[PDB]
């Protein structure tokens, strides 16, 4: 998977195609449209080809790990939408939106401790009160 | 992964494990390095392992390789903020102080390790 890929681009320390600058921001900022274009119409399995493509290329970019973790959970492969979910946290420390979808996660993976830790560092620290609500209402739930 | 298959035992992969630590510990980086790499092949999904190879690039001031490596291994714990600290040193290094006081800000508002945000916030008090 997307996490397998950049840990043997770092085990192999080899020049990557981002290193070399071989496809632009122009022309990855189109592929990302693209791979939106086929998950919002429900053709999941493109887009999923298509974010993983992105995240072969980049994939310590917040919006590419974003995309693949949404079909992930969507699918129901809960551990590698976790996993993934926390990739984007760790790029994007000031948005709780993953550590929520994480919660979420662990939840089905019949992991409550986990999940009630994720769904209060939203409570503790996001200033997004919409989110605090949703957290609140799967933390009432465990 | 190797490990999925149980290719080698458990016993001699902690046994491998704790030779890489050997290495470390004496400065036998190159060797290290070759025993955190055979680790990492062997499972990718082992955050000791992967933190582990991140020490090593980051030793070898190869910050931007560690770094890549540490944002793994915070993804596969969860819940441990030693990566993001480490992270922090690599981009005051990288240059990115703004991304540094980021990261140590996370250990200090998310980690329960207090050892680890004594450290954390030591760094914070010295960036400008
Ligand atoms: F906690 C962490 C936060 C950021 C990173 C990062 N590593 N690598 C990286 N490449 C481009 C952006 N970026 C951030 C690692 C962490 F372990
Ligand atoms: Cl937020
Ligand atoms: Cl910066
Ligand atoms: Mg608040």
């Amino acid at each position: 998977g997307s996490i397998s890929t950049a840990v043997i681009d770092a085990i192999n320390s080899g020049a990557t195609l981002k290193d070399i600058n071989a496809i632009p921001d122009d022309m990855m900022d189109d592929i990302y449209s693209y791979a939106y274009d086929f998950y919002n119409k429900g053709r999941i399995e493109e887009a999923e080809v298509f974010f993983r493509f992105l995240c072969i290329y980049d994939f310590y970019n917040v919006d590419y790990i974003m995309g693949l973790a949404a079909i992930y959970q969507i699918k129901e492969q809960f551990q590698q939408a976790a996993d993934l979910y926390a990739v984007a946290f760790a790029l994007g420390k000031n948005d709780y939106t993953p550590v929520f979808h994480t919660g979420q996660c662990q939840l089905r993976l019949k992991a409550p401790l986990k999940a009630k830790e994720c769904f209060e560092l939203v409570i503790q620290h996001s200033n997004d009160e919409k989110l605090k609500i949703k957290a609140q209402s799967y933390l009432d739930a465990i």
